[PDB]
């Protein structure tokens, strides 16, 4: 049989500005441009994102070489201290280990990290050292990702977009356009009408069959975010995103009850593990879940994540996490679409939605993506080498 | 990247006489020697469950030619009518297919035959096409199924054996003992006292810590379940297995509820799909699930049945399938041991489990196996040139 | 009124040895004697939780201080990647900020970090700055914590003794004492047997009015531990502690359907915010909630758990956390006892909790500490000069 | 450490005319113009609330003094005797107490008077008291309530007016109009188009946006409130308020369910105590809760009460008690806006809620309040010396 090689080193690095971390951008973005946010109740933090913080971790980059001269690697959002994490805690468990341990691997990572993890950053790292294994696996097996997931169930992808531009996203040939809603529970009034202003104007612009989506961010309280679907129903919008804080899952089942027929709700990007997954579907919280691959427990947990919703008969449609996600959907019945960010300013063109991190990283075109574009082995990209890489630990 | 091969031909055979089919079996068996069923109301039916015909299939051989040569196969229960199935229905969603289509072709085979499927036969068939396949992965690979399911977690396999002498498991390394119920509910006082006779003899036996359990295939009702379990729990009885018919999810719940605190209800290996065990998961119907490979869908499906029970904290200890069952629970977290059939006619000495079916089947090892034994591609066995395939049906 | 001070600048430094981080200890320490945790299922991992990580992160200290010159500090598990959090994020929303704006503060805290956070890490980062905040709130009023909560509504605090000695802890005036598990359900039966004989043993010595108790650090599974609750019920185990990982509330509401009646379940030191919480409440979960003040969100957010389990008319212990806990509890009419850990290597004499890091820490007298001990500003006490702080970052 | 003073002596007062006693008016006041009660089904008790005896206690005053000189104190509803159960039951537990043992304090009042409180008189009493003790507090430690309830967060309220000119308070600068509800059940259609009509009267004057509410003061049953709440839709009702009688728990989670999706459900002022409030959002009786600081328990219970609703996400607008809600709500997170009862008899023009009993008593200017206008100590009012004080009872 194969001899198969062993992990020889793990390192982490930081790299700072687009890739992986969506939000660590400069100035004039859409993705900075009044979005609503749980923070937007306080004036002085309304107007961007990056003024809370959500740019203050920038991108880990995971590297595992193996004692056949093979590299693994894979981008995530956690920086420096998601490095330390990798560094100092999570290499024992992979150094010496065979590339194929896979699940006992994810297992001793999440294990040994439970009395500080369980969800947000430590979740992020494990799932970036995840992307890295099975990147690893694929180079040494010399297959595609996908190919290892028990193979594509569809010959493209079809993409809807995500950014302020639903009506230049249609002419791109996307199948929809998901907007970034600008005004909380705090504008009052005034902001509703101004929320569905903007559908209003997009729907207009798209016509009655173009898909349109509304993404909240957490932002909304149950009766606005009630209300705002209620008011969207006019324009037919398919569905509202991420209403609620992710802690309230409550809130969620019953926003699900109040909210229009037809009209989906959906959240989870910002929830981990099979057993948060668990808990949202159970308590009948949404329509589809949105798990990000390099935040939810990696590829290992979302195979996971993924089944329950199989059981469920659910939808998954995983938070655009460029090849990460590209490789993952093509294998899932349950995953019909996928998520394209649009990382372009101005929403006005496509470029790669983990630019500038990723050489070899493919994009939509004319809103597909042809299976046979995700051809080279493991998730089929290399690093940047013009991305300066910092190692701020070593162990 | 490497070079995927095609699927030239899918082929059905039958074979009689032991192997994947437990209980094709001859004269003066253990397995076949009074013991309990939901036939055993009928004294004409109860010495033998041959007579009421749990014999009259037989073994289902699937073989699956690729373009480079290699072939996979399997084995499960099924016979001659499975192998129409496989011939006139299922063949036409392989051939042509690239061998790592796995997710794409189950799912053209259930949802093809959900007409005349869901559970039963139908099942049974597209997880033997199924487990051939994974077959044919490995060997393209040249690696065992185990590293293409994530790795092992373990290194080694612990067993508890099945059989009328959990005594002599004792002796041989078992980590317990799981012994056929011969009374069913028509014999009355008598028959509970009988059964309780022999576990207490057992019990002497083996000492207070050695596990024992019983398997009553969905022989008994409620009430005597009930009752059953309470006068065991002198005699510390591990678990009760399929005390009721399948379809009593209703009954499996509250027996749950009323069996002595700490012993275990489990049932699963007449149950199929990840619709079924989630019925099971979902209503509190047991503790512990055993779907068996070669008849809930295949390798494809119980890893899907496998992850809801993740999501549950649930144990999956799937019924014995030899080596098919050996690769995969190596690599579940949820399944610490595993079981093995005494398919020895007094169970009195270990013989492997599929005997005479497949060469190079591994046997336990004082009640062990080394992973380190599992190291051939696929599911590390060959058909036996001995055993005379019949192919009843082309296409 | 008042002239109330501004914050000038936060800090945050790193210690190692002992302190905050209970198990950033050295060898020979009970806390490290072979404690049952998740990865006792690996032979590698099972004698030290040190081998695994455990005591990878070690002490964060927050510092703030105000325009009138006072400072306020507070010391709790996280280190140089909970430092970086601080310094380059949760800095801003404090820096400018009114002492008395906590509860601005705390919302802006965890709002902000949503997208990375909600549980783990970043938490117990937010509880150290909130304690830093309630010290220094404490120096400025000139006035003990617990005055500032609503006063003490006992004259002592009555404490239960953590640690391998509950015989010496009675010895001692202890009105407890809880054992650390020593195996979990990969040691089976033989494993069962040594933790009833240890719990036997103890009972023995102590007679049979000494609270005893066990604290199984999520290592157990729902058979497991209902064996075991129903095992210890012979030597009136008084509660059965984090028997399950956190993430699992349907266990631990199983659990104590089918704990012995009169047996308390308790769990909670590894949940966070008023969300997990009600979680554990509502779903039933527990008799006892143990929320550690410096990993639950701080004083801040415990008063409002606090709350809620005072609405449940339940049990608040919270996990021993020295002065942090003291001033608190005392001033909770739902905790009548509290917990304190025996850090002595080898429990058999009371040193301070968070021995060496604070200077003027009191100590239990023959278990009890009477409320006018407590008698200094904020948390009454003052960083030890020896222990050198590392300023990892700057903002 | 500051040096805390203790109780030197607690008195209680009454005062008629105004003040804490809403109802307690003469002629020519809207508060008193036919509105809707429980008692409208008597056609002698449907003209005036007064006639039925809304107005038989009037205002209890309670005075703390402390051994410094300080003087803490509180008005709200209760008169003679509330001053009985003051003087003659409370006291014993106040004086001789350090000021700040405040939970303590509480919790004594409330255990003992269990046997003949739990709701309604008794609870206004002790609340009476708790607000004395928290304006005590404040004066001891010469800050502002809201500072001592963990500062504000917030710069300023902003209210919505409750009385019977929903037109002229938009002219004022208020957020919304509160409108009384004059016709009940037992008037049947004709009443019903009445309600409606003046409805439609208030929302043609204010415009779509302003919002419009109806305070039903317990009147409906469930199918009245379910088709006045239906027929309020045309015109876009914000919330409807006490529909059903405070008892009636079932009967609000029906209204919430059969209530037009978005129309929000109020209630809570007729409601007291942690456990009193658990069931109103439990059972999911409301989208708010109104409890009054002066009823429901005092600051000390609705501290608790408040992070009840907090944990179950809910909003909080407590029943307009002057300063006494101001300093509270301002500090919470779950309170975006207040009430403020016109007491004005044409509700034509502001002023002081709770006039003419309190000194220094801030009102709305423009329908905001700045958070500077409420930095005195304590609730940062004096007791009117013209409002001539009566004390029945000594001790
Ligand atoms: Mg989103
Ligand atoms: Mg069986
Ligand atoms: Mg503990
Ligand atoms: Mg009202």
């Amino acid at each position: 049989s194969l001899s198969i090689p062993t992990i020889k080193q793990v390192r982490a690095f930081v790299l700072r500005g687009g890739g992986a971390d969506y939000h660590d951008q400069g100035d004039g973005h859409w993705i900075d441009d009044h979005i609503s946010t749980p923070m937007g109740k306080y004036p002085e933090y309304r107007q961007s994102r990056r003024s809370f913080g959500i740019n203050v971790l920038g991108t880990l980059v995971v590297e595992i070489e193996a004692s056949d001269g093979n590299v693994g690697f894979a981008v995530t959002t956690g920086g420096e201290p998601a490095a330390y994490i990798v560094e100092k805690h999570l290499a024992r468990f992979l150094e010496g280990a065979r590339v194929t341990d896979i699940e006992r691997i994810w297992d001793q990572m999440y294990n040994s990290t439970l009395y500080y993890g369980r969800k947000g950053l430590v979740i992020n790292t494990i799932s970036g050292v995840d992307l890295a294994l099975w990147d690893l696996l694929g180079k040494v097996r010399r297959e595609p990702v996908h190919q290892l997931l028990g193979g594509a169930v569809r010959d493209e992808l079809q993409f809807y977009a995500t950014g302020a531009r639903p009506d230049l996203a249609q002419k791109m040939g996307f199948i929809g356009g998901k907007m970034p809603l600008h005004h909380g529970p705090s504008e009052g009034e005034e902001g509703l009408k101004k929320n569905l202003e903007e559908l209003a104007t997009m729907r207009e612009r798209v016509g009655p069959d173009f898909w349109l989506m509304f993404d909240c961010w957490m932002s909304l309280d149950l009766n606005y975010a009630t209300r705002l679907a209620r008011g969207a129903r006019e324009y037919g919008l398919k569905w509202i995103e991420e209403a609620l804080p992710p802690d309230d899952y409550w809130g969620y089942a019953e926003l699900r009850r109040n909210a229009p027929t037809g009209m989906m709700v959906t959240t989870g990007e910002h929830e981990a593990t099979r057993w948060g997954f668990r808990m949202l579907l159970e308590m009948g919280c949404c329509d589809i879940i949105q798990p990000d691959v390099g935040w939810c427990g990696g590829v290992t947990e979302l195979l996971k994540i993924s089944a329950l919703a199989d059981a469920h008969n659910a939808l998954v449609v995983p938070h655009g996490s460029s090849v990460y996600s590209y490789h993952f959907v093509a294998t899932r019945q349950n995953s019909p679409f996928a998520e394209f960010l649009m990382m372009a300013p101005k929403a006005d063109q496509v470029v790669p939605m983990f630019h500038p991190q990723l050489l070899g990283e493919p994009v939509p075109e004319n809103g597909r993506m042809r299976l046979s574009r995700l051809d080279q082995p493991g998730f089929g990209v290399t690093l940047n080498p013009e991305c300066q890489l910092h190692r701020p630990y070593t162990h």
